[PDB]
């Protein structure tokens, strides 16, 4: 049913000792930020690796910077608190995990600096695709992405999904699998829950940072992949709505999805399939990375030996 | 500490029994939609008077309908429930009530209409500052609202609220009372939690509907009464900030705000001082309308006899 | 197969006679502007009542001037041939008549004024589905209206229609009937092919002209009706997307669409049906003018008497 | 008068067989796209070279993808279409093809993948200016040149030019040869008919595709000769209205406009004349190479022998 | 050459008295507001009237407000200054009188509240031409009026005008008498120096307030008139570049242009001429009005007896 | 008290010569533009070295250029006219010059070609900080910068100081020493009077030059001691509000305000302190080149020997 631990405010407790009231964190969940950050199990060593966790954890006090929370958790605290939790909750196999920051007040929605800062950390089983070859269909959407004039893209705050939960919904009703965003100004942003990294004529292209998108540390790792492993170049730019519709490849990066590959948008089919040759050369790198089964990216790694 | 009783699913319930996990509510709350309701207690009559209850109940379940929620409550539903709630809580003063709605799955934040629709009401003491003469220092905020292309004001969802916060935070870091907001056009739209009125030259000014703002029911109530009891013509338009800086007067309206005089916008005093001559009218007449001492404006409250 | 005539640079000419070469107009019709009019039949008077002739025939005079297009057909000239095309066709039933005017060269795409003025006129028949009960399901794009900075939509011009077109398209693929589009400030505009009415708490609400729209003739004739036979408010104004979703009733408007229901937008249903009842009585008003079987508006038919 | 043959619809037909109907094709030059290639003659080699006609061709086959035409003609097909179409007029001199493709139906303006594809090729004589030593005076327009909100300028679509005719015909009332535009943002975009450069500090700049422009071939030809033969920094960025004015040189580039020197723009002279030093350079390596006079750039050049 | 007087900094002094040094108010310049006021001279009553200079007054110091110039004049000072120099000054004819608010510091561009506010008012011999029949043609020009979120058009603010003189020089080397401007969202604003209204269907038309423009008080007078005189309708509201080239009559208004007919627009004529039969109708009021010779509106004039 | 000379329309003429009219030069103050030049005093040499001397003369001539002032002085003019006031002048000691350029015509503010052009040049002692560690806590302002579709911020316009005055005034009334722009797109731009640079994980980053800013100078200056001196990686690119809170250093410059480090923006700590280690090295070097103590930069150096 559940996990046996969680971990809040600083200690690791028993699933079934976090009981709280139905009204004591609504005003709080508009204040909250997460970080997504995934374990994968390797049988062979007997170690849970987590990808990155410092990078997301960096990510979650930046995040937690900039709603203004006051100063409660650490870097090093968040890396170990996750590193206990895994370890305790004693599941062998791949995992998600959430750290959630929140400040708690003004029971009451419309100032954080004057509130008191909380986290928790649930860790849950959750599996990899990376094995699987799938693909998704994409549209875009009709609703416009946040921006930095109204609610920046780069803090991972739970409400910026009430924007993805617009897209996300329009693609469902709309029989897609998954929705795309443009900017305000019109240009490529991202997917309701990831990066999207489009190939054509050998090349990588992903949307800039500053296009109004989160700084995706799986975005950032394929980048590294391409121009280390395969000698790819890569272009992180403006990118228009009609070119993408003339990718040869195109896949979604995150933590939760992996690398998932789009076979069409707005139905436009992918010249080279889905996954497509880079795509399958990326997606099979990554997943060796991912597992501790490539020595040049350990430094990604945090291991957790569960003996 | 707590009200006796809060209503939740369809049922009153005693306080201590809504308890959940920690882990239950933080996706949801992407989701959720509320509103806001006073009960007004007049000791004279026995009676709270809950002022607008079927307009507030109807403005939920259209957020409700807005945010893709599965059909589960009706207006009528939600009017006996908050009756039924203020009557059992057996509280014979001024409350504040907190209808809120969520769709839960998806405990997973980036589709709606596949999950179940729940809501609970939250009644509370809060008290009313109608007989008090008071005034706030506002500025215009350096964060834009939210607009129809990403997240409609129309909808009172919580996740607008983080960008409330935005401008709350910056108002309070420097040195106001409160924020205003511009729209992606440079329009005044709203404040945090509440519609701005301007009075100049004998008539009051407010952003039109279309201006980016929530349809505030205080705001129609106020419409209502400045052009039949004070015979004032009223312009619902689109506004310009320095226009603003030159108001005579100048006031907050909503449902906790009630009607909040503001003294000064970016340090440009209101020329006929806080609450300025018509605001004062308004104000008074606003207070006999919501403790049923005006018999013109019944059909606006909803009486709870408490014997 | 084909009408007996079509009207040509001032003369009817048999069908068979207006042949061209292939290369002819591809240039031309960069510059072209059109018209849609109907002719309805009344049997029992043996009459076509052509709707608003002259309204139509300055619209196109306008756009024509808009275009840059010298002077070369008068308004008058345009009407007479209208009337002497539907006769010499001797077809007795419903038609669709379309004026095209064109400035022919630069077989060169990228000055109008240096061009000469032609234009033509094709009659055809066209049924009415005004005596049917019948709505459509209708989705706002992911693409946006043509506005006054690049391409003025008062102009009804054919490049417009390219526009037209990629909203059309979207609207079949993702399983809807029509498109709705929004102008580049995310509020409301017009159809692919239509204005369109919606109707909430028994008044009639529509996109001003200035929300980047052409200047429809039947929806000008739908606020006189509107107005002057049912009594109705009708406000001509800035509209939001979310409003519209909750509409009592919606419908499109055009010369060729007539009046048509809308039964949801972007599958939100309209609360009283389509044709909801005031859509019913404008349907109804509206057939019993165009057939000329309402006195109080002839001014608005001409008659061409086919014996 | 007219050349010997065209090419339509898979077969070339004498010119004087390709009669059709005036009503024939307006509805389908809405959905309309276009190629401009162009055949130099090699008088001392008896050769038309014909200027990068597969890519010429996958963008028409682009353009009819972005429309969503049905699959009817291939890149090969178009390719050798223009082959067989310059030896089959056999006139051996300069020539400007044309292939145009459209989808014909809905003789009905406001679904593409419902009606059959078509498409047909022109070529006719034209003359090079690339011997002549000439310039033009630019305005930057009063109108904004479209964009990917509204009509991608990716897509070669014939309704674009509407959009460049509201410019040309604004130029020219105004004494000047010939528009620029700028785009919604306000930042320079392409010409009405050709991508422009500027030369300034020995450099050359051009707005990047993303700027709103078509992904002009003489643009992409200019970039590698510069580099290549020239040794030059070449810039594709953001270029602003007011830097363009202090151009020590400008000119525009595009398959009919060749390369045209711009002696002013807004009435701000080119400092450095026009051609200028390093647009002469530019204009005579362009032209050694279209006229098969530089071997380094064969495979770029298509040649028909004609004997 | 010069006039006798001047007032500054509340006193009337000899013209030559007010030197002062090259350096002094550079910097001032930037803090600079004004007015422009006419005084009518009625040679049979021995009487200069300035017209509206209470309303002028208290737009200055609304200006100044503004701007952030500590209080030191007040609207009472500014009318008795104006009066007292025309005079003094002893000039029996029509004037133009300009007072000018400045901030001195910070010999120092880039805060005004720690500034010493001073003021001049200058008044010169300026002829009428409300007796002339003329009119000019005019452009939309490439140049994008200021709006509230950069320069507020409200404060009659010296430096508006370098964006006045980009519109005002472009207007003047392509061939027109006169620029008008469009918003950054492409409506209709005002003149480089005066407010514009259309005449069509014998109703007058003109930019709202919100559109970006100045509060110009000949507009409010041609309102009132036109309302008041001619019995007609008026709508401020959003205007569209397009429906401008259509009007029947069109002009300027301002103080210092009066009221100036406005022949073509783009080179698109007004259809009933300039000045057209509405523009006759209202210079001649307007005329009879501000020399004093029309009793209805004797309250919008300040009478200067010169014995 | 005042400097002995100054220079005025080709001649040095002493301070008390330059006397003028009050009324003369208001309306000339609209059109004007400037520069800010530093003389660095080295008394061991006795030498003043004026920096960037011809660059900063040849952005005055091109400012002058998009005025449109007529042609009257010349690069080689201002230099000599610089170097010729401050040894005349004899101050043996840090200055700041501002030669100013103006077209006076039109005492009349809404064309500048018909105008004649003058100019003066005013030194005066200035004092540097460069031997100070200091630090100021900057705002983004809730005004928008400027851009080029109203108000060019490449041009060197005094009224453009108008926008820096909206923002300078909001950043005192709230507490903070300085303030930065917005652009209308809401990416950043600049300072009120300098340019800005961050410093994020070793890298300097600053906003692109059409992100619409001044080209300034000390910045250029700033790029080519970071990449040659120091060996760091500079980033010119669109730039987000949040990225800047996240900064490990920040600073202004600019010629007036040197390198001037920035403590916080909007209340967020620059994590490395203020100057932090990047910038204190740069602020070192700049001090070095500009006292002509480092022979590698003494091509931006123009010495006045001074005996
Ligand atoms: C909106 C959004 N964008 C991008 C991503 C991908 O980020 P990351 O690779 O760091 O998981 C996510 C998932 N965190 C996301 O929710
Ligand atoms: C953003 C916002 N705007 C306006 C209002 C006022 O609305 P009402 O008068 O219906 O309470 C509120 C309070 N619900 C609000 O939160
Ligand atoms: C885009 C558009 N808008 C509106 C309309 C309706 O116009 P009318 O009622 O004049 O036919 C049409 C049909 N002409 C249209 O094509
Ligand atoms: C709008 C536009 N832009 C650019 C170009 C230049 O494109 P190319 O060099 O591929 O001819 C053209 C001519 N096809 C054009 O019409
Ligand atoms: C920009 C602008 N707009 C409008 C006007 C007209 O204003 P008024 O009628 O008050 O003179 C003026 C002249 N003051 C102006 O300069
Ligand atoms: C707005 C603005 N931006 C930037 C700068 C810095 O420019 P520079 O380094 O050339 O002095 C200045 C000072 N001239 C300025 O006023
Ligand atoms: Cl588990
Ligand atoms: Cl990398
Ligand atoms: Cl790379
Ligand atoms: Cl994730
Ligand atoms: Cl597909
Ligand atoms: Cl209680
Ligand atoms: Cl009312
Ligand atoms: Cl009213
Ligand atoms: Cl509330
Ligand atoms: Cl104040
Ligand atoms: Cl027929
Ligand atoms: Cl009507
Ligand atoms: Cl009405
Ligand atoms: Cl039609
Ligand atoms: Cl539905
Ligand atoms: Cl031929
Ligand atoms: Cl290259
Ligand atoms: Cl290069
Ligand atoms: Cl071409
Ligand atoms: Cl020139
Ligand atoms: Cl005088
Ligand atoms: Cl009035
Ligand atoms: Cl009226
Ligand atoms: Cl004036
Ligand atoms: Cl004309
Ligand atoms: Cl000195
Ligand atoms: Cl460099
Ligand atoms: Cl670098
Ligand atoms: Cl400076
Ligand atoms: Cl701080």
């Amino acid at each position: 049913e559940n996990p046996k631990y969680l971990w809040w405010n600083h200690r690791i407790i028993p699933w079934e000792e976090a009981t709280v009231h139905l009204t004591d964190y609504w005003w709080a969940s508009v204040t909250a930020v997460f970080e997504g950050i995934r374990g994968y199990w390797n049988n062979a060593e007997g170690e849970m690796y987590i990808f990155r966790l410092e990078d997301h954890a960096r990510r979650l006090e930046q995040s937690m910077q900039l709603i203004r929370m006051p100063k409660e958790f650490t870097v090093d605290e968040i890396c170990q608190a996750t590193i206990d939790l895994v370890r305790a909750n004693d599941y062998r196999g791949d995992v998600y995990i959430m750290p959630l920051a929140y400040a708690v007040g003004n029971k009451a929605f419309s100032v954080v600096g004057d509130r008191t800062t909380e986290m928790f950390i649930y860790s849950r089983p959750a599996v990899s695709r990376l094995e699987e070859d799938f693909s998704l269909h994409a549209c875009y959407s009709s609703w416009t992405r946040i921006n930095e004039r109204v609610l920046p893209p780069r803090i991972k705050a739970l409400a910026n999904y009430r924007n993805s939960q617009l897209a996300s919904s329009e693609a469902a009703m709309n029989g897609y699998d998954t929705a795309l965003f443009l900017n305000p100004e019109g240009k490529v942003a991202e997917g309701t829950g990831s990066c999207v990294f489009f190939v054509r004529k050998g090349k990588l292209i992903t949307p800039d940072i500053t296009s109004g998108i989160l700084e995706s540390i799986t975005r950032d790792t394929v980048i590294h992949l391409a121009r280390e492993v395969l000698g790819l170049e890569v272009e992180e730019r403006v990118v228009d709505r009609t070119e993408t519709y003339l990718a040869d490849e195109a896949f979604l990066c995150g933590t939760h999805a992996e690398i998932t590959p789009i076979a069409s948008i707005d139905r436009h089919e992918m010249k080279h399939g889905a996954p497509g040759p880079i795509t399958r050369q990326l997606r099979d790198i990554y997943r060796e990375v991912v597992y501790g089964r490539d020595f040049r990216y350990r430094n990604w790694l945090t291991p957790v030996g569960m003996g």
